[PDB]
């Protein structure tokens, strides 16, 4: 079908809904569900909502706060207590499935508080997301991925986050069970890292060792800071600070 | 002029001629045609075409075919073949003419085929082609002047890096084959899949020659050894830095 | 509260002075002031002022001029000699204030003759500068909703910083001695840092680089120090704490380089 | 007072001492007491002795014996069976202890059995003649020179068991792994390194000055020693000694950070 | 201790005898204990100048052996006037070995000596490298040329025709490289291509000369200026 | 025209001069000036003076002090206070002649009570004149060569192979030494050796400290900027840089 098929579509079910709460990431595909939504239902019919916990960084939580209200839309910062899950908490291949549920119950609560009909999020063409009733427009509306690139352009999106983030759980090995300091711990030391120039890095724990994994065209470039992070690394509790020599992943 | 003046120069030529054929790459420049020759004119009277050739990569061809329909063109790739012309099969310094020739003599056999009224390819200001219709550089676009007016208009998705013809990979007198166009093809896929996406593995027999910009060439050290192995394997004896860098 | 509210201050404000004089640098909040204010006003109640200086360089001059041109405002440029005041000329730590002293005096001059109520610039004014912005309460992020809800996109995203950081001070600036700074500092552009600062100590460069670039710069090192003996250093230094220096240190280090500072 | 004087006070020793049994490492220390002791008492009344253990190298042993043989002396291989002591095997804190036990023990079997009065080591500033004739180590190098020393091991050896942490058991397989893994770093070029034992990672500590000349092997290290068993292959930031070149300051925070574990 | 009476019988037995002198540190050994063993009168240091070498290694190898007290005598060898050698076969190592060996048996017929020793009488007293540093320092030896040369025929494919030309503009290639710390280098000559091999551990040394290393290379001939991947050898 | 005739004249000339003084650096040429000396006089007639000064470091005056006894030779340190002459205090180009003749006036001072004939140093023929000091090796016409031979000879093998460098060339010219900024460049320059970096300088210029590398060593030293910049402003630098040039430049 045409893109303008899709897009017909899309605005169809919009307007049918009236009012829609958005679980808004930044990424390409929620930044256009959010955008379509202002487009159709004008800004006092939409809210867009971004989660904030322990597991995801203040700057990609500020990001996408900043990113959707330069949108236009009121969006709306909501916490969610992921370790207060034992699936989660104790690391298992099936957290993330558990998260997801945590995550999309809070947004079906927001919702019927704010009396949105759905709770929309950016799937194209995810049990909890079922078990929820949570609505994937975008793959309704069999957009693709080059779909969601061409009405992008035609709607004048250029700024969304280009890199998903990952869990802090993937900083741990299955089994490694998660608390508050571990997470924090990491979390300090790939801020301190970040900031140096570093944002594609990782931290993974091995107890008292750190081991970082940085793109391996970047090594070269971390020598004059060796020193500074090692001693930063160790002072959030680490006792050797090292880095992988084969690279990141 | 102001950009807008520029933007109005391009518009009233574009619906002066009604119906056109594109010349497309899939760079900036010529992104920036293709959407305002769409934008003016509509899709069914655009026809964006992608050339592909031996002298070009195949990932450059399907990048640039999927980013024309996804700004909304009617694509249509041709297929010429640059070797059969004796001065670029051996490559002499007029290569570039006889190239161009063969390419915008298809590009006018295309258009005189499906009505269009001119050939539009994306040359800008600061070479000439009487065979087709420089917009950008008639309205006196300068490069900002092009990045300026693609992100007002939304446009994001077009390839970042110059090509250059394989042909400058092989000295003046040497005969491209089949055989050695894929070496220097193989050799500078594998060194952009490393993190270099602007490289030249420039073909002297039994040594390659990598030209790098030299701001990367402190960055290549941790790369060396995996990259002297793969070349080889892929027939070079010997595999070389040049220190001048590229350019 | 809303960027609603908060436009509609801006407009008002606008509205009631009925003609303005701009301080326009390029930049996105005095692009937003413009755009709004020609909106608002119209053309013929707005004047657009680019100051051109020996404390900038030509190329900011043309950026702001054409940018300026481009919102489609009548623009003045005007030239101010900075040098000319003493405390400039012989960097004083309060020089910066004098410069913004008679940078606001020849505006003033300007909108007083041209009929404007105001000058407005692009803050989020000891002589009556008007930052209507900042008084509706814009944050950044208001700046950046606004900007893109009017169909701005083009502006300057690099903020310049005047040239006399490159002197200690008490050192006197001279019009050769800076044109020695800034194409040191161009130079240096070209080989591809966008971010240095070539600081002054007579016979002497000093460098400042992100920390991060300084491993890449060391293929330019001979190439640099023999370009900038040209320009006429004697000597071309590399400083060892970079750009900023503190700012990507650790905890520790950072608050002992503070108090060495 | 000057060399002259600690010379004096040395040749004094072993001529009262008559025959002695030397433990020879190779090192610096160890070349210049049995040099000493071979020209001051004649070949028949010095045995030099190497020992070969688990913990060190087949390198280490070679040169060692083909050293003090060049100084013209008797000497004598060993064979300590280090890992038959459990503190040892399972590598306590005070391991080092009963290494050093068992190691004097032997020579002193040795010394019984020879007619030597004492057992000589190595210590500056058993019996170390070195250290009680007030030889510091820039004592050791001048009187090294006088006597045309030229050939002694200019990397000091450390046993094995420091590449395990606390607690850890030694095995053939382990100490093989490491000593393999070590070995390839050496004929790379690098001859002062210790691969350091984390079961399924490598820490690799060189010195600081090296570390950047590290980085065209890190692929090869990283297949390499993954062959060898580790799974992850790292580069300790610290590097080898850390703290002994650092500021002032940093290296008093790093002395809190080294003294809580 | 043991070797010294080994080395000192053979050479007091062999009548007299000229050495060939090479600099390194055992030539200089040699040619010492050849001269207090049989005197000054009995003994003829030879060094070999040719193309094939440096004129620096010639230069301090003719003070080495005369600073030694030794009577020094140099030769000139003209390689390239072999076929072989002129034209790089795999073999003309062999040949170039035969012109040096048949060289000095002239000079040493010529003074009387009854043989030439570079026979290697040091090493028939099983002398290690470790041997040489122990004796040299025992007799005040300190000076002398401490890295040993390969010829310039193996900068040069096999079958390329070795030049005057060719010749000095890889020389003058590598010492200036050698000029700039790195002691241990090739400039291997590919027409208008130089290929330098460094070892792998000083090639992230190198990249601050890299603009100037490649201007000097191309003001000596060279169109393209190159650095192996691979590293030396 | 050899080098016995060239010994035979030194042994001549210390011969009649019956008792000396010698000027000793520790290098090879005053090394077989006081081996000399010794051999032909004996030890009752000979006096080894090595200047302690604020000009050169203590280590250095150390080292000539045990080379001199090492030798088995009677040595004497003296003390000169060179910043007490203004060509020195104030760094003119000429400072190099004063201190020179400064120190050969103590020396001469010294051989007057000790009852020498002459104070010998070690020019070779490959301030000092004005003083009435003796260059025998440069008399008795010895090239580099001849004393490498004749130390050879003599068995010599321990001397300073690394010649010094008065601190005075760490100031521009006009510029002030001071007790203090002496002490500043010197421990500076102490800690960059203490890092591997035995061939160095801290060039000063007032509140910058220039560093002089060789060009090779400098990709090496990035791993260090950090713990140089900090120490070096600790010992009174307000800047710390690394001259583009290298050493030398």
């Amino acid at each position: 079908a045409t893109l303008a098929t899709k897009k017909a579509t899309l605005v169809a079910a919009l307007k049918d809904l009236q009012r829609v709460t958005v679980a808004f990431s930044g990424g390409i595909d929620s930044t256009l569900v959010l955008k379509m939504a202002l487009d159709v239902l004008g800004r006092d019919n939409v809210t867009a909502v971004v989660a904030n916990s322990e597991l995801f960084t203040d700057e990609e939580f500020d990001k996408a706060m900043s990113l959707a209200e330069e949108l236009g839309a009121n969006v709306q910062g909501t916490t969610l207590d992921y370790l207060s899950d034992d699936h989660i908490k104790n690391n298992t291949p099936d957290s993330w499935y558990y998260a997801k549920k945590m995550f999309y119950s809070r947004l079906n609560d927001i919702a019927a508080n704010n009396g949105s009909a759905a709770v929309l999020d950016g799937m194209i063409k995810l049990k909890a997301r079922s078990e929820a009733g949570a609505r994937s427009l975008l793959q309704e509306a069999d957009f693709f991925k080059t779909d969601v690139r061409a009405l992008a352009q035609e709607l004048g999106l250029t700024n969304w986050n280009k890199v998903a983030s990952a869990s802090v759980s993937s900083r741990f090995p299955y089994g490694t069970t998660l608390t508050h300091d571990n997470i924090a711990q990491v979390m300090a030391a790939e801020k301190y890292l970040r900031s140096l120039g570093f944002p594609t890095v990782r931290v993974r724990f091995h107890n008292d060792i750190a081991r970082i994994e940085l793109p391996e065209a970047r090594i070269g470039d971390f020598l004059v800071f060796n020193d500074r992070v090692n001693r930063q690394l160790q002072s959030l509790g680490f006792r050797y600070v090292t880095l992988d020599l084969g690279g990141f992943r």
